[PDB]
C-alpha cells in the first residue's frame, strides 16, 4: 500500500491526495505507471483494461493532484453523469460539458473551477478551440479517450464521431492523451495509436485472470537435470511442448543449456550479450520450432513472441512480481493449456538481500528489499497462486470478475492440493 511496490515511488502528497479524494490507500501498479507517464513524461498512452474496472483513477487522479483540468472524451453519456456525480460526492467539482450547458458553466470551466470536464467525441470536435484556451490559460492535465477501439474502422464498433479525434493531437502536441478500452486486439491497438496521432505511447495490457495459465512453485534439488526432467518427456528425449526457461543471470542461463544439451535437446538462449540480429535469430528458430526450448535472461521475456508457449519454467526465483507477471504472461497465447513453474531456492540470487546493501538511494534500497520480500512470500505461501497476482496487480472489482479458474484443479498446486488429501 502506500509507496510500498512502487518505483518512481509516490511521495508523501501524492498517497495523501489519493487518500482523500480518491479512498484508496494504494495505487495498482499499472495505475501508478499510467499516472506516473502522465505527470512526470506528459507521454500518450493505450491502456487496455480486460475488464474495464480501474480505469478511472488512471485518467480522475492526475488533474485532481496537479489540480487543473483533464478532458474525458466518450459516447457512454449515462456512465459518464455517473461519473460526474461520483465525483461531485468526493468533493471533487467535476461536470459534463454539452451544448445545453450554461455560460455560467462555461466561464467556471474557462476559470479552472472544474477538475474534470466530461464531453462526447462531437462537442470535442466540434469545439477544439475552446480546448485551446483551456490549454493556454489553466493547462490541460490529460486527455483520456474512452471506448478508444471505436476509432478503429477495422473493429465492430466503430463510430463515426472518433474520427475527428485525430485533430486532438494535432491542435495541443503537448497534452497526452490517455486511450483506454477493453479489446484485446494487438490490431485494434496498432489503430488507435495510428488514428489518434499518439506520440511512442505507453502501452499497457492488463485485467486479466489468463484461465488456461496453470501455476506451480517447486523447491530446487540442487540439481539441474533432476529438476527439469518432470518437464521432459523420454522415448529420445524431448520438451512437452515449447517451453522458455528463464534464468537470473547469463552464467545459469550457460549452466542450464549445457545440461540440456547433455540430452540432446534442440535449445537456443538468449540474452542481452547477443546481437540483435543473433536474438532475432533465435526468436525465429523457435517460432518455426526448429528450437524447442529458449533459456532466457532477458527481462520480462521482452521480444519472446510465440502463440504455442506450452511451458514457462523459471529456474531461480524471479526478480520481483512485476518482472514475474511479464515473464510467465509469454506463455499460452493461443488459449491452449500451458503450467508456469518457478523452481526456487531460499539462497537464490534474487533473494539475497546482501547485494542490496549498496544501493545509495534509500527510498530505491527499501522498494529492491520490499520486492524481493513480496516475492519470497508468494514463493513460500500456501494460499491460491492467480489470488496473490491479482490481488497485487488489479482492483477488487476484478478479482472478483473472475470466474472458473480460481478454486479449481486447473489453477494452481495450492488450489489442487485443497482438494485432494490433506
Ligand atoms: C493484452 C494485449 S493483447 O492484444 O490481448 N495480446 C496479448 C495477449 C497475451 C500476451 N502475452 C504476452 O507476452 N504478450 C505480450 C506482452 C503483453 O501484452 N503482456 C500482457 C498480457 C499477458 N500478461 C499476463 O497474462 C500476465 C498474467 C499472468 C498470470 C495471471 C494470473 C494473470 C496475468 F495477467 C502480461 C501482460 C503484461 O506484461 N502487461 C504489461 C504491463 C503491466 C506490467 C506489470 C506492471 C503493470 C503493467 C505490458 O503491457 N507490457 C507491454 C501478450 C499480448
Ligand atoms: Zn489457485
Amino acid at each position: 500500500s502506500g509507496s510500498d511496490f512502487l518505483w518512481p515511488a509516490p511521495n508523501e502528497e501524492q498517497v495523501t491526495c489519493l487518500k482523500m479524494y480518491f479512498g484508496h490507500s494504494s495505487f495498482k501498479p499499472v495505475q501508478w505507471k499510467v499516472i506516473h507517464s502522465v505527470l512526470e513524461e506528459r507521454r500518450d498512452n493505450v491502456a487496455v483494461m480486460a475488464t474495464g474496472y480501474g480505469k478511472s483513477l488512471c485518467f480522475q487522479y492526475p488533474p485532481v493532484y496537479v489540480g487543473k483540468i483533464g478532458l474525458v472524451i466518450s459516447p457512454l453519456i449515462s456512465l459518464m453523469e455517473d461519473q460526474v456525480l461520483q465525483l461531485k460526492m468526493s468533493n471533487i467539482p467535476a461536470c459534463f460539458l454539452g451544448s445545453a450547458q450554461s455560460e455560467n458553466v462555461l466561464t467556471d470551466i474557462k476559470l479552472g473551477k472544474y477538475r474534470i470536464v466530461y464531453v462526447t467525441p462531437e462537442y470535442c470536435s466540434g469545439n477544439m478551440g475552446l480546448l485551446q484556451q483551456l490549454e493556454a490559460d489553466i493547462g490541460i492535465t490529460l486527455i483520456a479517450v474512452d471506448e478508444a477501439h471505436c476509432i478503429s474502422e477495422w473493429g465492430h464498433d466503430f463510430r463515426d464521431s472518433f474520427r475527428k479525434l485525430g485533430s486532438l493531437k494535432t491542435a495541443l502536441p503537448m497534452v497526452p492523451i490517455v486511450a483506454l478500452t477493453a479489446t484485446a486486439s494487438s490490431s485494434i491497438r496498432e489503430d488507435i495509436v495510428r488514428c489518434l496521432n499518439l506520440r511512442n505511447p505507453q502501452i499497457t495490457c492488463t485485467g486479466f485472470d489468463r484461465p488456461n495459465l496453470y501455476l506451480e512453485v517447486r523447491r530446487k534439488t540442487g540439481n539441474i537435470l533432476q529438476d527439469l526432467q518432470p518437464f521432459l518427456v523420454k522415448t529420445h528425449w524431448e520438451f512437452e511442448g515449447p517451453t522458455i526457461i528463464y534464468c537470473p543471470s547469463r552464467k545459469m542461463t550457460q549452466q542450464v543449456t549445457g545440461e540440456l544439451r547433455k540430452l540432446n535437446l534442440s535449445c537456443g538462449t538468449y540474452h542481452a550479450g547477443m546481437s540483435f540480429s543473433t536474438r532475432k535469430d533465435i526468436h525465429h528458430r523457435f517460432v518455426r520450432d526448429e528450437i524447442q526450448c529458449v533459456i532466457a535472461t532477458i527481462a520480462f521475456g521482452m521480444g519472446i513472441n510465440k502463440a504455442d508457449i506450452r511451458q514457462v519454467i523459471h529456474y531461480g526465483a524471479p526478480k520481483d512480481m512485476e518482472s514475474y507477471y511479464q515473464e510467465i504472461g509469454r506463455a499460452g497465447r493461443d488459449g491452449l493449456q500451458s503450467s508456469c513453474h518457478v523452481l526456487w531456492a531460499p539462497a537464490d540470487i534474487n533473494l539475497n538481500r546482501h547485494l542490496l546493501t549498496e544501493i545509495r538511494n534509500e527510498k530505491f534500497r527499501l522498494y529492491k528489499l520490499k520486492m524481493m520480500a513480496k516475492m519470497e512470500k508468494y514463493l513460500h505461501s500456501s494460499r491460491c497462486r492467480r489470488q496473490i497476482i491479482l490481488s497485487h496487480f488489479e482492483d477488487k472489482q476484478v478479482q472478483k470478475a473472475s470466474l472458473g479458474i480460481m478454486g479449481t484443479e486447473k489453477c494452481c498446486d495450492n488450489c489442487r492440493s485443497r482438494l485432494d488429501h490433506c
